[PDB]
């Protein structure tokens, strides 16, 4: 247990307190202004000139003041309570303020020991922070405190009540910019206090940092009446309270005590909040949120050159932006830094006085140091109950490409019991979709856990107030709700509609790019478990939707996150549910990646026993022997090869025919999609031997692609024999239609492909068996459009071993 | 001017429009159930048997029996008041109240012939939805009365609110569902009206369709309490208005009676709203909004197999899956169709009675056939000022390579001036970065419109109530206006920060689908301006932001819309200004397209003059022979290629070093990417020989390429001379660094160039001054580290024709 949760204090907070916290928010602001303007010379001792300003002045002042106010705060909070923390910085351009944090509170000089505590320490401190060689603008996966970057934003939200999730004890602050309110995922990251129990999750305090302005322009919420503000998070189901501070000639000193009362009479609401939810734990309460209302840029000059800067969006990047080139700048700078009044807050050493830190809490409780904020260090390998139990044995017995099994069925098993096992830190997350994408075996354990209004067991099933099953009908809520729980330590998967996933590959590229610098250059960050995403009812098969829900391009999207040897992003297609089964048990086991599982739900063939699925998995590509008709490479006439349950479906039944015709072939199944890259761009790929070995040295290879032909094109473009690769994939082709009209459509069905490789071999002599395969697939289709359903010789297709 | 808009009826609503209004309910209703149910005998003629019934049963009918009712009372409001009027349908699986609303008002038959308006039609609409060779399952673009397809939920609102912008006599309903308000984008959607303005713009009424369910769990907003629900909209500045029907057993006639009543109210209101703002057009109203609280699957059987089906998720997709198969569902399906009683609302030769649509509106006011709702129809050529006048002239007076322009201004100053040109039909949309991304110079003859509070004139410049401008910190919200605003008839631009367009990729997809379909197979859907995205503040030159803003990648997500010579999709890459305006130019007189434009935004050289850019543009690529040094392409040891502003300078300044140690190459600048791919995958691409005159027979290629090397090597594969191209992209590499830096890490840097050039030509005759280069790449990294800013020898480099 982290110190004592959720305790009120029932005294005022000390005048000490008080004073600390001011001197804390004038040391944040001067260091802050330190790292956006300083190269040299820190305390601004004798000469002090603009020969110490920085060439580049790059940063983000306005947000930054405002940041720096609520870490004290928050702060003082933690240390009089010893509540279990975390905040979520909204605004992350507000860097210097995520930096200061941690140098005051001591885990800075602890995780990077050059940046020391005195003058030589605080003049790298200001050098570095966004400088070539140095540290990012934003409140980056290096700086210790950090969840949660805030460069793309709109993901506060969904990240800090992912955070509390089966978290009690935890407390999560959490900033949100005005202007990140306007977005679209920011503003559904209001309504998950439905989906959150009092009891058995923590508490999120949403903290609008409503200082007026985004970049050029008031921001929506600043302007609407107060009335309207009120009324919208009261709508939302929160208790609203309101801080106004800094619009006038209030001291300071009396703002920090009108602030804390305030948030000790909130604190108080929640910690009020978690004592009744010990007893009922069904009524869902009204939380409280803050709305804080501040000058932009907030202590910085009024006017600079006649313009209003405090209180515009004119402070939002680099005030005075000739401090380095014109006296008149750099004097204004100069005064601006004085104003904290330095001597006051650092020895004559450089180090920052005993009485700006007395106040702030210590150990595992500071903002730097808590390991909810490095989940690495708390997170365990799941208790993963055996999966050959969950193997579809019908491959065993009576066959290669046996029986109609859905595939995530076994997977659904699967997390079932993953879920008994490991009851409060495995969860699942669907948009409406879980039980759609057959997960649902999961409810046997759990429920989908819901906080808001019940009516009747004739339509509420399956959902209880507290559970580990988590839907909204958002992608990006489950995808940050998901992230955070990772961050923070725990496990799970979610599932989606193949084309809606496009919905968040945005969050999908920040969360690769927050994996790309962990892994390259901040160890202390321990490995956290994986994204794992079932991207299912995929292109082939949706079969209610249409030509709207037929896009597999996040295969594309997912390539350009496989650089430097990095290895944090893996696209597999599951062939069948064993294989299926094969990359779950991987990618549970895996860290530090994004797992992007292709898998159909339809009624489908398996191919391979679970032994074989693991062998296969580990290689990345495998022949299927027993499905090859050739002796050797040099018999072949054309390498088969797919990846996807459907195009290998329609490859399988076209080796049928081939083999019926005595043509040569070996049939080569894709699961792993980037071990087909070469050596020099994947260091875990096949090398150019296996490779060669599993598609020969110069037949033609005819490559049936669940996606799009351009993502394998790309891919094996420096690989021997790659001119004679024919990679047919989805072409933006299709409706409301068959299952044989979708793959028709596309040239994917198995007439198509055998014609295809009838081609590739000798087109001459072939003409007129290829135009008799063009005619039969008009003929099916005639067939589809006068009955109603597939021509049975299409339907009815099972593979000759079975 | 359409009908006489914004008229009050004062008079109730007549008994004979209740009486027509419950007719068209029941058989949009009836029609709706045969399209998903029946493959023939639709009016239930003897014998009626489970033969008649489809063998795939798909659709959705929850949602639909609320559109029809919804329909049905739009429909009447429109007659009576001739009101000009778009609606949208938020549930767009609910295509068979979007296909029955067409034909019964009559635009069906005008424009699909063969469905004729008698048993024989009637038995062809319904076999032909969602079925092989016939119709979507969606309101898919070819149903009359369609711009928004909703399959991809969460677009409803934006896509509303875009379509009213300056359209002040148009109305739109929005049908939203109550599962697509849990989205991101719907939830920051209802805040548009904070950014239109009610004189010069039309009205959007938001019609939240809260059925209680999505597809198998309740929604967020049914359940709240009634209090929540109302302050919720209440503080997102609307006037909410509650119906609630058919929990109980209030008969039809008086739920149309009462439902009419308060449509009435709300209409009244909307009109004091629109005469209000002739005189104060300032002051934001409080728009009316509807919640229509209606049991889901309304009027379908209350149990199915002892499950409760109406008042139920269950009702979501198709109830009665066994209706071919078994006589107990047959019979329920029977008796379901039979309650609408059909032989009344049918003649003996199957058309609708009379009495069923006289109340109806005629003309072009139907929904149907409403020219906002095919906007091409409406759609003039933009108004275009001469493009001469905006050229750099820097190049052809000084040289190739001349001064620092910033790209962006001169596409701004153009942009101005077709603003003052077409004053009402042009619009900016921006999140927030308008002015970032050098824009700004439109705000000479326009403001940002805001609707919302002003503060002063010290922080309230170029925004007014009314404007041609239009941002909001929302990526979904400026792409979904833009469409909208498009789909009307009308045209614009927006821009984007370059990584922070992957928010809106979804969007993206589902707009080239909609184009996708129109291209092929709608030719009455007549042509819309196209969409055009300024994507700037790119990977190269983030200077204020770092590595989370460092993603090109937009490129590769829309390789994937390229097929079937639709031609919808461009990517053009603005070497300088003058190629910027040329690009610009195109896209603003092309239709039917979405436009990606790159383009740097930080002081940049010219390259080319205007006339060059036009002729280099329709070319798509083009030879720089004033660069080039070859004689011929025998004489080439090296092509020098670049798509991008900074990988040509940065290769410029490679060929300029080249040049000086007596190295023979040719210069090939690509501004019309997918110009690369092949005839057979392009046929307006560059043919064969065009490409080997450009890029050689067998000379090696240097290829710095903006964005991911993956997408040049996926276009070429099938190109003569491919094998010898090594592309150079981004590489996941960067940070908040110095320009130099940036392009070091990924080996685009001009001194990395240069050496691979050598390495291709002869890596071991040039080993020493390769490892030189690599050298001075280090020297100059740690001259940034040292002292602030590049090396002088990098920044002061101009090309030696200045
Ligand atoms: C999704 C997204 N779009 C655009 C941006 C560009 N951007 C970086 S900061 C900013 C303004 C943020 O304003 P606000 O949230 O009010 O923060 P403040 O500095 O006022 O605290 C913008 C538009 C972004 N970071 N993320
Ligand atoms: C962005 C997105 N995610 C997921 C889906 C999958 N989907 C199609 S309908 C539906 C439920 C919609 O429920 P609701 O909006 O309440 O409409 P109803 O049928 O109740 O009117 C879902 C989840 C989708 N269409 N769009
Ligand atoms: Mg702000
Ligand atoms: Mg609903």
């Amino acid at each position: 247990v982290i110190g004592t949760p959720w305790q009120k204090l029932d005294r005022p907070v000390s005048e000490e307190a008080i004073e600390g916290m001011d001197k804390y928010w004038r040391v944040t602001n001067y260091m802050s202004i330190g790292q956006i303007y300083l190269r040299s010379n820190p305390l601004m001792k004798e000469p002090f000139t603009r020969d110490d300003v920085k060439h580049r002045l790059v940063g983000h002042w306005g947000t930054t003041p405002g940041l720096n106010f609520l870490l004290a705060h928050i702060n003082r909070l933690i240390a009089d309570h010893q509540q279990n923390t975390v905040f979520i910085m909204g605004p992350g351009h507000g860097g210097p303020a995520g930096t200061s944090q941690s140098y005051v509170d001591g885990t800075y000089t602890e995780y990077y020991p050059n940046i020391t505590k005195d003058e030589a320490g605080l003049q790298k401190f200001f050098r570095q922070f966004s400088y070539p060689g140095g540290i990012p603008s934003h409140f980056a996966p290096e700086t210790p405190g950090s969840i949660h970057e805030g460069g793309e934003l709109g993901y506060a939200l969904s990240h800090a009540y992912g955070a509390v999730m089966n978290n009690p004890s935890l407390f999560v602050p959490c900033i949100i910019g005005d202007g990140e309110a306007e977005t679209g995922p920011l503003a559904t990251g209001w309504q998950s206090n439905k989906l959150v129990n009092p009891r058995t999750d923590g508490i999120v305090l949403p903290i609008l940092h409503l200082n007026g302005y985004k970049i050029a322009n008031p921001t929506i919420l600043a302007r609407i009446s107060d009335e309207e503000l009120h009324d919208f998070f009261r709508g939302m189901g929160y208790h609203p309270y309101e801080f106004v501070a800094g619009f006038d000639n209030e001291d300071h000193m009396s703002i920090h005590r009108r602030f804390a009362e305030l948030f000790e009479t909130i604190f108080d609401e929640i910690c009020d909040i978690k004592a009744a939810a010990q007893t009922d734990d069904m009524t869902r309460p009204f939380y409280p949120m803050l709305i804080f209302r501040t000058p932009k840029g907030w202590t910085c000059p009024k006017f600079i050159d006649g313009k209003k800067t405090e209180g515009s969006w004119r402070a939002h990047q680099v005030p005075l932006a000739s401090a380095r080139d014109t006296e008149e700048h750099f004097e204004v700078l100069k005064g601006w830094m004085e104003s904290y009044k330095p001597e006051e807050l650092f020895n004559a050493d450089g180090s920052i006085k005993d009485d700006v830190t007395a106040f702030m809490p210590k150990g595992e409780l500071r903002i730097g140091a808590n390991p909810n904020a490095n989940g690495g260090v708390i997170r365990e390998d799941l208790k993963l109950p055996e999966l050959d139990q969950y193997e579809v044995t019908g491959v065993k017995e009576y066959g290669h490409g046996w029986g109609q099994v859905e595939a995530p069925r076994a997977l659904g098993a699967y997390c079932r019991d993953i879920i008994k096992n490991n009851p409060d830190s495995f969860r699942i997350f669907g948009p409406d979709e879980t039980a759609s994408n057959r997960l649902n075996a999961t409810y046997e354990v759990t429920d989908k856990q819901w906080d808001n209004g019940y009516l009747s067991g004739l339509v509420d099933e399956h959902m209880a107030v507290t559970g580990q099953v988590t839907e909204q009908l958002s992608e990006h809520q489950c995808e940050g709700f998901l992230e955070a729980y990772l961050l923070t330590g725990r496990h799970g998967i979610w599932s989606s509609y193949e084309s809606f996933v496009h919905v968040i590959d945005s969050m999908l590229n920040q969360h690769a790019k927050w994996l790309e610098a962990t892994v390259r250059e901040i160890p202390w960050r321990k490995p956290i478990s994986s994204v794992n995403l079932l991207v299912s009812s995929h292109v082939w098969r949706q079969d209610h939707n249409g030509f709207s829900a037929q896009d597999p391009g996040v295969t594309s999207l997912l390539i350009n996150k496989t650089f430097n040897n990095d290895h944090v992003t893996n696209i597999y297609f599951a062939t069948d549910a064993n294989m299926l089964l094969a990359i779950s048990e991987k990618c549970f086991k895996s860290t530090n990646k994004i797992n992007a599982i292709f898998a159909g739900k339809q009624p489908a063939p398996t191919w391979v026993t679970l032994d074989e699925a693991r062998a296969e998995l580990e290689a990345g590509a495998a022949e299927w022997k027993w499905a090859s008709n050739a002796e050797n490479n040099d018999e072949v006439q054309v390498v088969l090869a797919s990846a996807g349950d459907v195009p290998t479906q329609e490859l399988m039944a076209a080796s049928d025919a081939l083999n019926k015709m005595g043509i040569k072939f070996k049939v080569v199944n894709v699961v792993d999609l980037l071990k087909l890259q070469s050596r020099e761009n994947n260091d875990e790929a096949l090398t150019d031997e296996e490779f060669t070995e599993l598609f020969t040295a110069d037949k033609p290879v005819l490559f049936a692609y669940h996606s799009y032909a351009q993502d394998v094109r790309g891919l094996i473009y420096d690989r021997p024999n790659h001119d004679n690769f024919h990679v047919v994939g989805y072409k933006e082709q299709g409706s409301t239609t068959t299952p044989f009209d979708m793959v028709r459509v596309n040239d994917m069905d198995r007439y198509a492909l055998q014609a295809a490789a009838l081609k590739l071999i000798d087109a001459d002599k072939y003409a007129d068996k290829i135009d008799e395969l063009n005619a039969f697939r008009k003929k099916a289709f005639q067939f589809a459009v006068d009955n109603g359903y597939d021509i049975p010789e299409f339907t009815d297709w099972v593979y000759p071993d079975v």
